[PDB]
């Protein structure tokens, strides 16, 4: 793209290379994602107007030469790197709370407009020096699908996938985002992925081992889902006090609502923002090492 100067490769997304680039005329530093279906282009174009302080701004969609480039506002780190970096001591709780709180506001805005993310994970949550956190790649899964592998063959993580997706639900809802963020919330607290599955069945059985194998009691309709098997093992549900120590009762309360099996009972982003866990929410500045 003649209007951009590629500064460095920052990464490899599910769809293609991600470049840090500068706009040869505006002087703007952006993130440039290289990714043609008529449908995809209309979908992405609606994303241009879905603007919120906690959603990485899509600056521009450039379709040229059967090539597709998305131009995003640039943020200097993602949450996965920040968590790696905060391994020894953990992300402090007030900062975990502010991030979750901001992320929920993000989801509440998108969701109210009926946009799902569908592939939330720490690599697409981006952070700046001001204490902000923002969701990247919102709405791209609807436009482009979610591949078992990326363009580089790197395996798409299953770790944050809602169970109604793993059980083959075709028509899942906004609740699938709530589930992922719940998994991400647990991970920040404990410094270990909640459910790090390495196949769909491992992913599901890991969920079952912690949350209880789901039945008709906790999840009406579950036994009628496409990939449900009466032969699944029947595991007992563990207490959250064991799962996310040393998270407090309000935290554990909210986490459990975000991880309800039935997507209809799963707490919405909007209700979550009202939960007492956020009574004392503040906005700390992290220390970043740019
Ligand atoms: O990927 C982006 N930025 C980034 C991520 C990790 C490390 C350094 C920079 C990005 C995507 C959209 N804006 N920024």
């Amino acid at each position: 793209m003649e209007n951009f100067q590629k500064v460095e490769k920052i990464g490899e997304g599910t769809y293609g290379v991600v470049y840090k680039a500068r706009n040869k005329l505006t002087g703007e530093v952006v993130a440039l994602k290289k990714i043609v279906p008529s449908t995809a282009i209309r979908e992405i174009s609606l994303l241009k107007e879905l603007n919120h302080p906690n959603i990485v701004k899509l600056l521009d969609v450039i379709h040229t030469e059967n090539k597709l480039y998305l131009v995003f506002e640039f943020l200097h780190q993602d949450l996965k790197k920040f968590m790696d970096a905060s391994a020894l001591t953990g992300i402090p709780l007030p900062l975990i709370k502010s991030y979750l709180f901001q992320l929920l506001q993000g989801l509440a805005f998108c969701h109210s407009h009926r946009v799902l993310h569908r592939d939330l994970k720490p690599q697409n949550l981006l952070i700046n020096t001001e204490g902000a956190i923002k969701l990247a790649d919102f709405g791209l899964a609807r436009a482009f699908g979610v591949p078992v592998r990326t363009y580089t063959h790197e395996v798409v993580t299953l770790w944050y996938r809602a169970p109604e997706i793993l059980l083959g639900c075709k028509y899942y809802s906004t609740a699938v985002d709530i589930w992922s963020l719940g998994c991400i919330f647990a991970e920040m607290v404990t410094r270990r992925a909640l459910f790090p599955g390495d196949s769909e069945i491992d992913q599901l059985f890991r969920i079952f081992r912690t949350l209880g194998t789901p039945d008709e009691v906790v999840w009406p309709g579950v036994t009628s889902m496409p990939d449900y098997k009466p032969s699944f093992p029947k595991w007992a549900r563990q207490d959250f006090s064991k799962v996310v120590p040393p998270l407090d009762e309000d935290g554990r309360s909210l986490l459990s609502q975000m991880l309800h099996y039935d997507p209809n009972k799963r707490i919405s982003a909007k209700a979550a923002l009202a939960h007492p866990f956020f009574q004392d929410v503040t906005k700390p500045v992290p220390h970043l090492r740019l």
